């Protein structure tokens, strides 16, 4: 029981930021709505579907052939999402480095990465972090803009390319490698999160980041930014919408308890966040008063804001070279656990529904490795943070809502929450709830479809810190975005079309498990029947 411990690389990295970007204690109100509603019913949902069926992503709707193509949107999803994953471990990478020394780079202002307006003690990005950051790892002051993005730097390269091979040799000989990486992913963390939370507590202007951590904002709720953020972290930081849960259930026992699993799941995940979120704000707290700046203009809200934080508060520690390496240990190894993750997702998802690719494993997985690395070229380049930003908004939003909510429209209503029910009891040995049932079948789709909505109908142009986005990066976005999502009506038409009989029996065949097509023959279809749609 000790992937149910495992901490999350999303949980350390990006809740920070999303929970600084909206104002602080406003944020943890739609979080924990969202994983009481949607978030650990959904959870159960997968696992036992997985475990049930045996089956990945996209041949798991045998029970229900016209929804086939949730699992290549889900497949799709995953594979955009670890197109920018590994920048992150490449920057820990470089960071790990970097950190052999006993004169921390982002201590000083004298090095040749450093602009004459570097002060050592809109938005301030003249410390000496932001300005290593920024200008020594990044080189992100050679770019104009998402139009100039010019020359990939050698560094980052060499980084990225050990982390692809070490990604290959981890995965070329199959499922369940000995996977002691989980065993660091379970402990080292929670050491970590403890040092900081209690070596930040007493730095001088945490209080006032405590204080405005723990002040509720009412008038920032009512407006759809937070919701949709909330909506969004709680799937992306839970794994549920790319495949891997099915895909990791598809190997467990059959008498495997999946209740226990998703409430410790949900609770280690709570309960991490929380506690990361304190530790920020203190960081954040004690930088205002150091720089003597507003507590809302100290820092950036991008996606490197703990790469900027997290060592400020370890040149405070006595011993800072020991707890650098050790923090950017951590953060490699949770890197590294979660690309795993994806990447076996996506093999394992496309595998299963072609035999001829289970006898070519070396083969696949050298392909899917070596495409990543290519498509992840892009975002190493001088104006890669762009590319970043660009990806990380558009590549599992409103597409993995809408992925999820099919998911369970699909699951609670066209196959059977009775029949779904029945087949929990049959291999745990007891039966759901009525709140179980409650939620598989209404709360949680309605609450999606109004996040959904609400996520079109108030789009906001994209931006970065003070750079704004042209208009054709808005429409690059949202194509990329409905790539995944014209998936599902396409696989129903080519299936519609792709069936021989009359209309009646083309529907009769698209909604019958494919083991029970001889009901076809006999005419007796429960989908036709009211007690089908009545049963809760
Ligand atoms: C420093 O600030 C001045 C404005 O006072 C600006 O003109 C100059 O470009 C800045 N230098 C850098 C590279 O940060
Ligand atoms: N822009 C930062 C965000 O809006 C923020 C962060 C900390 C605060 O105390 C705040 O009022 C707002
Ligand atoms: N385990 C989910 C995690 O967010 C993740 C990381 C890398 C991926 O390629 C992926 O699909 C999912
Ligand atoms: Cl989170
Ligand atoms: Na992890
Ligand atoms: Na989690």
């Amino acid at each position: 029981s000790v992937v149910g411990f495992a901490v999350d690389l999303a949980n350390v990295w990006r809740f920070p930021y999303l929970c600084y970007k909206n104002g602080g204690g406003a944020f943890l109100i739609p979080y924990t709505l969202f994983l009481i509603i949607a978030g650990m019913p959904l959870f159960y949902m997968e696992l036992a579907l997985g475990q049930y069926n045996r089956e990945g992503a996209a041949t798991v709707w045998k029970i229900c052939p016209f929804f086939k193509g949730v699992g290549y949107a889900v497949i799709l999803i995953a594979l955009y999402v670890g197109f920018y994953y590994n920048v992150i471990i490449a920057w820990s990478l470089y960071y790990l480095f970097s950190s052999f020394t006993l004169n921390l780079p982002w201590t000083d202002c004298g090095h040749t990465w450093n602009s004459p307006n570097c002060t050592d003690p809109s938005k301030y990005k003249f410390t000496p972090a932001a300005e290593f950051y920024e200008r020594g790892v990044l080189h992100l002051h050679e770019s104009s803009g998402i139009h100039d993005i010019g020359l990939p730097q050698w560094q980052l390269l060499l980084c990225l390319m050990v982390v692809v091979i070490v990604l290959y040799f981890s995965l070329w000989k199959g499922v369940k490698t000995s996977g002691k990486v989980v065993w660091i992913t379970a402990t080292l963390p929670y050491f970590v999160l403890f040092v900081l939370l209690v070596h930040g507590v007493t730095l001088p202007g945490a209080s006032n980041g405590i204080n405005a951590y723990l002040h509720i904002d009412f008038y920032r709720l009512k407006e759809a930014t937070v919701w949709i953020d909330a909506a969004t972290q709680i799937f992306f930081s839970l794994g549920a919408g790319f495949g891997v849960l099915i895909a990791f259930a598809s190997y467990n026992k059959f008498d495997n308890n999946c209740y226990r699993d998703a409430l410790l799941t949900s609770s280690i995940n709570c309960i991490t966040s929380f506690v990361s979120g304190f530790a920020i704000f203190s960081i954040l707290g004690y930088m205002a008063h150091e720089h003597k700046v507003n507590i809302e203009d100290v820092a950036t809200e991008g996606a490197g804001l703990v790469f900027i934080l997290y060592p400020e508060a370890i040149s405070t520690l006595s011993g800072s070279t020991f707890w650098a390496v050790v923090f950017f240990v951590m953060l490699l190894a949770l890197g590294l656990d979660s690309s795993m993750g994806g990447m076996e997702a996506v093999i394992t998802g496309l595998a299963d529904d072609f035999q001829v690719l289970k006898r070519h494993r070396k083969l696949f997985t050298f392909g899917v490795t070596f495409s990543t690395f290519l498509l992840a070229l892009f975002c190493i380049t001088k104006g890669g943070i762009y590319v970043l930003t660009l990806l990380d908004t558009f590549a599992a939003g409103t597409s993995i809502l809408f992925a999820v909510l099919m998911e369970a429209i699909g699951v609670s209503w066209f196959y059977g929450v009775d029949r779904f029910s029945n087949d929990i009891q049959q291999m745990m040995g007891f039966r759901p709830g009525l709140y179980w049932r409650l939620c598989w079948k209404f709360v949680s789709p309605a609450f999606l479809l109004f996040v959904v909505v609400v996520s079109i109908i108030n789009f906001k142009p994209l931006t970065y810190d003070d750079y704004i986005f042209p208009p054709w990066a808005n429409w690059v976005g949202w194509g990329i975005a409905l790539s995944s999502m014209v998936l599902v009506p396409i696989y129903v038409i080519y299936k519609f079309l792709s069936t021989q009989g009359s209309l009646w029996e083309r529907l009769a065949y698209g909604i019958t498990p494919e083991n029970e097509h001889h009901l076809v023959a006999q005419r007796d279809i429960r989908q036709f029947q009211l007690q089908h749609w009545l049963a809760i």
